[PDB]
């Protein structure tokens, strides 16, 4: 509308362009991890149930 | 609350959805298993104390 309308809608733009985005990188890093460690404690009872079968841990691969 | 806040759950929530469930099925039919052979290792000594009374195994049914 008004000059003085178009200075404050820049001068509010550029506020509402920085507002410290965080790093989402650890916040994620954990997630990954977290899998692994649920992952290996049931592979472990997949092999200490086969050794009950068998009296042996399986051959690799 | 942000955009980019609410691209990490969904990037973790797609995580914590798939973290290798076992097959619990081996680990279930031993248990079966092993209440037909103990109750079997049982049943003997029922009969073998019933000769032990009678001269004879009991008639069937």
């Amino acid at each position: 509308f008004t000059l003085i309308e178009l200075l404050i809608v820049v001068a509010i733009i550029g506020i509402l362009a920085a507002i410290a985005i965080p790093q989402f990188s650890a916040y994620r890093v954990k997630a990954y991890n977290s899998a692994a460690s649920s992952d290996l404690r049931n592979l472990k009872t997949a092999l200490e149930s086969a050794f009950a079968d068998d009296q042996t841990y399986p051959p690799e691969s």
